[PDB]
Order: structure tokens, then sequence, then C-alpha cells
């Protein structure tokens, strides 16, 4: 019974599905454009398919997460893009900073660049395709449907051809490390097809072979760019013997005749490893082949029913954690509409309320689905710009694949991991944590070359004990931590502080001690790096403060300013978090310090880069207090640059060079303290009005809401949510759905970029629940990371319910509301932490707490603004119910 499952579903194959939305760069080929707008993704965090659902020549576009060009072996001098001749072991940066300190508003930052060789950078590759050719004379069908069952983690295709009902089922199992295709024909003798696996023609190879052994084909080779070994295998299994399984008449296929029912077991691997400097397992071609062979052998020995059960079990265990009911229709509703038609209706303004709710909740749920498919606990790599799904390939960076489908760390990679915790998929953040840990070794090289932070043995010094690791915007599978070849996107060292927010949240949401140790080690060394090498006393262009020196604000404005709001906001957050992590550990390193004898003069350095006063206070508390990251400009906006006057102008009325004149720059790099950070909050709201002014300019021309890239709308959804304005937040949700989603619900730039799918999920979470702020009651008592129920509920969602969301401190949160106000909150304490609960839609002072059959003593505390929390002790594993006071 699949009647209660969430489906995306279509009444026609990918080839006949609407692909008329903006294609974007790199998708001028019709077939590639069709791919990104209309195919349905599935994956196990490692391998992925995108299903076309073609009646005759069926196609599943195929990926493996580690098929990456570039890195060691791409040249004989691979050093992660670092240009020693430009960086001069920090000397270049030190001299440019002195020019800024001496009053310059900008400098020529041309030698703060690197990463010049595109072959060394490399990119993510589409592996190729699986073709299942049914031979058919005509493609004439009835009762056709293709779907993606998000609830069971599988794709389905069904049609009736010539009296024969055909079925296809595809999934990729994490427990058994295998992709499965189940193919059936209704009447015996009537399942005939050829199975092949061509690799993308557009990457170079060395010694590729397609081979047929038993019921198994193997494509096998090495990448020509870097020697990376790849191997994929399809094992065909006819149902209990019946059918002619023969080698294809071209040596490169397997032919099935006169079945019945078939199960294909599909597996793939490379010899990649996240292991600096070699990035290889050290396997031979023959070893890779044996490995891959086992996975399909074992899958085949388990059999279809067993592997399917284990996959659905594993998938639904994570997928079913969160339920949402806004009064949506679904695939089983009377009058149900296909997903492509629903999208068109929503865009037209012809969709009913129920259909609008169906699209909004489907998109929400798809962001959770896509996380499960691209980013599992045992993935070798986090989700990239496209998750794990791509059709394009070329050897070099900045080539055939847009932005190399890379790890883009000046908003996109961060966005990928915004909903991971709040949407109850905490374990799925593990590959991100490992990736950032993976940046330490190569980033120590960058830190040395560009900022003069030398770790004595960068390969064997534990994380936390080195001098610092530096990385920038464009990153890869191979420690490409160098700044890019052009400064005006390439230089962004605060990328690391930022991604460390995503990493630190793993601890904030769980309270796990093992995670605390890992996040502490990362924060300690990056905080060390900034304090000792990056920060300097600002010159006159940036006022009285420590700044981060030569800066670029992603991705507009002047090149090489004396810090900026982006870097200062992020370093402020990082120090805030480092201090919190140190405190949770007992501050065993004595690094928190204090603000006694605290001055930006404490950062004076001699010619060598050693501090003039070895003993001056440069503690984490001191540095934090000296950043002063937020300044309000003459349009009442948060300034993006410290010399800013009115919006996008200098104090003299001239235009800020490189500022996007219509005010709609996609990035909002100066508002990171509002979201995802904790600098500007509803409780600490000194700069809330300015953040809202800045947001209005970045989203509106007068009273008219502007479109933008899918990810940019996604960040705006989250930012507006943190302000408490549900109505404006919802307008941005509608905008994203109308203007940045293809028929397959992939978010687009254009072209397809997955970050906005993840940002949508996060944004909806922040509407319904926030947990990042600090409450101060009238007596000065602080409640950090209090649970905020319904902080930005739109008037459009008058009633509904949600369960399974996660708040910081490790609480599971369900809430039911009607007439715009909470009727029940269910709070499950997972760690036994003291609860502190705000009910924004209703007022917590009007409610009371129970533990099953008993009343809980909850204290009502309020602040200056007449807002209240319910404050109560809890025990691990207990669910508390909060309901309106009853007589
Ligand atoms: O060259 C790498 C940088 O590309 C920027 O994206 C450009 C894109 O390459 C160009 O074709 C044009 O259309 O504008 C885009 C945005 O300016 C990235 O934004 C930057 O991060 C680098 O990847
Ligand atoms: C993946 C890329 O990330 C940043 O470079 C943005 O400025 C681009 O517009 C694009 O979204
Ligand atoms: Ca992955
Ligand atoms: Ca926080």
């Amino acid at each position: 019974d699949t009647s209660k499952d969430d489906w995306l579903w279509y009444k026609q194959p990918a080839s006949q599905t609407d692909a008329t939305a903006t294609a974007g760069g790199n998708y001028g080929n019709p077939d590639n454009n069709r791919w990104q707008q209309t195919t349905l993704p599935f994956g196990n965090g490692k391998i992925g398919g995108t299903v076309w659902g073609e009646v005759s020549r069926e196609r599943v576009t195929f990926n493996e997460e580690t098929l990456w060009t570039g890195g060691p072996g791409s040249s004989t001098s691979y050093n992660g893009g670092n240009n020693e001749t430009k960086g001069q072991n920090g000397a270049t940066l030190r001299a440019l900073n002195k020019q800024l300190a001496n009053g310059a508003e900008t400098v020529n930052p041309g030698n703060l660049t690197g990463g010049e060789n595109a072959a060394e950078q490399g990119n993510y590759l589409n592996w190729g395709d699986i073709y299942l050719d049914y031979g058919f004379n005509d493609t004439t069908v009835t009762e056709y449907r293709r779907d993606l069952n998000l609830s069971k983690g599988k794709a389905d295709v069904t049609f009736k051809h010539d009296g024969v009902t055909y079925t296809r089922e595809y999934f990729a199992s994490n427990p058994d490390n295998v992709m499965v295709a189940r193919l059936t024909a209704s009447k015996a003798g009537k399942l005939n097809f050829n199975v092949s696996m061509p690799t993308n023609t557009n990457y170079s190879k060395t010694g590729e072979t397609t081979t047929v052994k038993g019921d198994t084909l193997t494509v096998k080779g090495a990448l020509g760019n870097n020697g990376l070994l790849y191997n994929s295998q399809i094992k065909v299994v006819l149902d209990n013997g019946e059918g002619t399984l023969s080698e294809g008449s071209d040596g490169a296929s397997l032919k099935v005749s006169d079945a019945k029912a078939v199960t294909l077991y599909i597996a793939a691997a490379t010899d990649y490893k996240q292991k600096y400097p070699s990035y290889r397992t050290g396997e031979t071609a023959a070893e890779v082949n044996t490995r891959v062979a086992k996975v399909v052998q074992d899958a085949a020995n388990k059999g279809y029913t067993a592997v399917k059960k284990a996959h659905i079990d594993d998938h639904s265990a994570i997928y079913d954690r969160v339920k949402i009911d806004l009064g949506q229709s679904g695939h089983s509703s009377d009058g149900a509409v296909a997903t492509d038609a629903l999208l068109k209706a929503y865009q037209r303004g012809s969709a009913t309320t129920a259909q609008k709710r169906e699209l909004e909740t489907l998109v929400y749920k798809y962001g959770r689905y896509l996380t499960i498919g691209s980013s599992r606990e045992n993935s070798q790599l986090p989700s990239n710009l496209q998750g794990i799904w791509s059709v394009t390939a070329g050897d070099n960076a900045h080539g055939n694949t847009p932005w190399g489908s890379d790890f883009h760390m000046n908003v996109n990679l961060q966005m990928n991991y915004w909903p991971t915790y709040s949407a109850n998929m905490g374990e799925l953040a593990e590959p991100l944590i490992e990736y950032v840990e993976g940046l330490v070794k190569p980033g120590r090289v960058t830190a040395k070359v560009y900022a003069g932070a030398e770790t004595t043995n960068p390969e064997t010094t534990p994380i936390g004990e080195g001098e610092g690791y530096m990385a920038h915007t464009e990153n890869t599978a191979y420690g490409w931590t160098a700044p890019g070849q052009s400064f005006s996107w390439g230089w962004s060292p605060a990328a690391v502080p930022w991604i460390l927010q995503n990493v630190y949240e793993a601890y904030e949401y769980s309270g796990d001690p093992a995670l605390l140790d890992r996040v502490y080690a990362l924060l300690k060394e990056e905080s060390h790096f900034y304090v000792n090498y990056m920060l300097h006393k600002a010159g006159s262009s940036s006022g009285d403060r420590l700044t981060t020196g030569v800066a670029y604000s992603p991705e507009q404005g002047p090149l090489g300013t004396d810090g900026n709001t982006y870097e200062s906001s992020l370093v402020w957050q990082m120090l805030n978090d480092a201090i919190e992590a140190a405190k949770a550990k007992g501050d065993p390193d004595g690094l928190v310090g204090n603000t006694t004898d605290c001055s930006a003069d404490n950062w004076a350095k001699n010619d060598s880069g050693n501090f003039t006063d070895a003993n001056a206070n440069r503690s984490w508390s001191c540095a934090k207090s000296l950043l002063k990251p937020i300044e309000v400009g003459d349009s009442g906006q948060i300034k993006e640059w410290y010399f800013e006057g009115a919006l996008g102008k200098k104090k003299d009325g001239s235009t800020i060079s490189g500022y996007q004149a219509d005010n709609q720059h996609r990035h909002m790099s100066h508002l990171l303290g509002l979201f995802p950070g904790d600098l500007i909050t509803i409780d600490n709201s000194e700069y809330m009005d300015a953040a809202k002014t800045s947001l209005r300019y970045r989203c509106f021309k007068g009273n008219v809401l502007q479109s933008n890239t899918g990810w940019a709308i996604g960040q705006r959804i989250n930012s507006w949510a943190r302000t408490g304005d549900g109505n404006t937040t919802y307008q941005l949700v509608e905008l994203q759905l109308k203007n940045a989603m293809y028929a397959n619900l992939f978010d687009y730039h254009a072209p397809f970029q997955i970050a906005g799918n993840f940002g949508n999920t996060s944004g909806v979470d922040e509407m319904l629940l926030q947990s990042n702020s600090t409450f101060t009651d009238t007596a000065g008592k602080k409640y950090v990371n209090y649970t905020n129920i319904l902080p930005a509920l739109p008037d459009a969602w008058a009633g509904g319910s949600v369960s399974g969301l996660v708040a910081r401190g490790n609480f599971t949160v369900g809430t039911t509301w009607k007439n715009g106000k909470a009727t029940e909150v269910r709070l499950t304490s997972n760690k036994g932490k003291q609860a502190a609960v705000k009910i924004t839609a209703g007022g917590a002072q009007n409610y009371e707490v129970k533990n099953g059959d008993t009343a809980v003593n909850a204290k009502v505390v309020t602040n200056a603004d007449g807002a209240s929390l319910l404050v109560f002790d809890t025990t691990a594993g207990t669910t508390y119910t909060i309901t309106k006071k009853a007589s």
C-alpha cells in the first residue's frame, strides 16, 4: 500500500516533460537541458541515478561521488593550487595590510591569487549512463506513469505497450552499497531487453574496456587526467532461471530474452581516498574490480526481497522522522494532479489552496530526500553543487560542467547543510565534518604560503595543534585550498570560519561529547590562525577596530578593502563558538581569556611578523570584543564595507566600485550575523532594524518583490525567517517555487544547483522553529539556544502540524496550530537539558506543561519586551506536552 506515500509523478517520459524554463550556461545541448529539468534522482550517498522513464530506450544517468579529475597525478607538481611565488610565505599579505593600515581604502591584491591550472583543479564528472533497450517497434503506450516515491526512496515507471504491462523500479541501497533495477513483464516470455553502460565520452581515459563475463558486464579504466581508477558492474539476474541471458551482439552489452522478471544489481567504485597528499587507496585495478564484484555478488545472494526490505527500512528510518501537514493534497487525493501540472498551476496562479500546500510541502520534503540520496554517514564526500547528480563532463575546471559541480564555500556548500540538523538528519552531516577535517593538512600549506602560518610538520600535527589552515571559495576532492585565479571571487579565507558554523552546529544540536572534541579541535586552530596571522588594527577607512585585513565581499564591490562585514561577522561567530566549545570542555588550554588590557594595539608586529609585545592580551574574548562587525549606514542599512555611507555609496556620495546598481546582488555576505549566525537576533535586536532595511533593499524594488537565483532566494527565505516576519518569508517561498524550480523540482540558478533545494527545507524549518537565540529575563538570567515555537508563521498557513524537528540542546519538537496559534507543543528531551520554550504564536505564559499523566512545574520568565519562556527541568527520553491553560 503506497497510498500514504509522498510522490513526485508524471504522466509522460522525461523526453516529453516540459523543459522550457531557463537552461543556463553549459546546457545549450537539448538533451543535457532535458536531463536537468525532467529526470528523477535517487542515490545512496555514494552512487546515484537520474531516471528518464523512456518507454523503449530507457535511460538512467549514472554517477559516483568520487569520480573527480584534478589533484595529484594531474601534473608532477600538484600542490593544491598554491602559488608560492605570489604568496611569499605571508609577505605579500603583510605588505598589503600595511598599506591598508596606512589609510588606503583598497589595494592591488593581484598576488593574493592561485589555482591557475584548470587541469590540476579538475572537477566532478558524470560517470555515464545505464541504457535498457526494450527494442520496441513503436513507443505507443497506455496507462503510463513515472514517479519518485520519496517515502520509500525509489523511482517507478509503468506502462502498457502491446497488451503487456511493463514495470521498472530503481533504488540505491546504502546498507548493501548497490543500485537495483527491478524489471517485470505481465505475461511470460514478454520481457526482452539489452543492458549497456557507456561512460561519458567527454572525459579522457586510459585503457577502458567493456567486458561481459557471466551474467555481469564490467566497464573498467583509468582517468587520463589523473590516473584515478574506475570500475562499474551490472549483474543481470533472471528470475529463477527462466529466460535467455546472452552476451550482446556488440560485446558491450547483455541481452535478456523471454522473461518474466529480472533484477539488475549495479555497483561502482574508484580508488579515490580522502587522504592527503596522495588521495588514493593504493589499490590496483584488479583489487578495485574484486571489491566491486563482491558488492553485486552479495546483493545477488541476499536477493531482491531482502535487499529491497533493508533499503526501505534504512531509507524510511530517516525520511519518516519529520511529518508535515499544512492541508496538502497528494497523489491519492480525488482530483490529484501530476507534479509538472501542479508546478504550472502554481506559476499560473490557478492552483487551489490544497494544491499550493502540496507543492510547498513536496519541495520541503524533497530537500530532506535529496540529503538522504547525496550525503550519508559513510559517504566519502559531502554533497557538491549538484548533490551527486550530473550529466555533464570535461577534464578541466571552469569547463563543460558549471562551476565544476564543485564544493563552493562562499555560500553554496554551507546552504547544503543548513537543514541537516533542524530537519532531523543530524548523522548525515558526518561527510561535511570529515571534509572540513580533510582541509586541515592541505590548508596548512595555504596558510603558510599566503599568511605565513607554518605548522612544523603539517602532515602529522593533530588538528587543533597546528598554526592554522586556510581555504577559500572554490574547493575540490583534492585539497584545492589555494585562493582562486581572480581575486574578485577567488579570495575568501572566512569561507573556513563559515563552514565551521555548519560543523559546530553538529555539536549544538546533539550535545555529543565526541563531536565536542572534534569541533573544538577545528575551532581552536582556525581561531589561533585568525588571531595570530589574519587580524590587524584597521586603518582610517575602517575606523577603530581589528579587521581581517585584505578582503573581498562575495561577490561584489571593491577588491582588497580593510576587512568587511562578511569576514568580521564570520570571525565574530567563530570566536563566539570557540569560546562556547572551550567552556564546555573546561577551557583546558586557557584560551578564552578576558577583556582586561584589551586594545587593537595589542596586535602590533615587528618586521618578522612576531608580536611586538609577546605578552599582550590577544585572547579569544579580547579579539571578539574588538571586531565591532556591525555598523549602520546613512540609508539605515547594515554597511557591507566600513567606508560605506549611504547604500552602495561612499561618504562623499560617489558610487562604490563594483556594487550591483539595482541593489539586487544575489549574495548578502554582510547579513550572515542575522542568518545563519547569532550576532543579530530577535532578543539581541540593536541591529535588527538595519538588517531588515538591508534585506528590503536586497529583495524589493519599492514594494515589488524581485526574483533572483534559486540559492539567493533560499538564503533570503532563511534571513527573513530569523526576523520573525512570516508573511514576507512566505512571499519568498512562493517566489522560489514560481521562478527557480524545474518540473522535477530541482532548484536552479540557472542552471540546476542543489543548494536552493536545501535552503528551502531550512527556511521552512526556521519559520516553524528557531533555536539559535539567547533570551535574557528581566533579572538578567540568560537562556542560551532556547526553543522558539512558531517564530515566523505565515498568515497563509492558518492551521497545521509538524513533528520531528530538532532544536539546539537536542530537543525533538512537534507543534499543532489553529487560527494562527499553537494548540499543542510536543517536546522530547533527548539529553535531559533544562527546557526553555518560547511560543511566538500564542505566548508561552498562556500554556502549561505535562509529562504524560502528570503536571510539570514550569517557571514563567519574561524579558523587557513582554515575551515569556516556560522554563523546566527535563529527563532524557521524556516527551513533554505543552497545551493552553485549562480550567
Ligand atoms: O570563474 C569562476 C567564478 O565564477 C563565478 O560565476 C560566474 C560565471 O563564471 C560567469 O559565467 C558569469 O555568468 O557570472 C557568474 C557569477 O559572476 C562564481 O560566482 C565564482 O564563485 C567563481 O566560481
Ligand atoms: C555556484 C556559484 O556560487 C557563487 O560563485 C555564486 O556567486 C554563483 O553565482 C554561483 O551560484
Ligand atoms: Ca556525497
Ligand atoms: Ca549557534
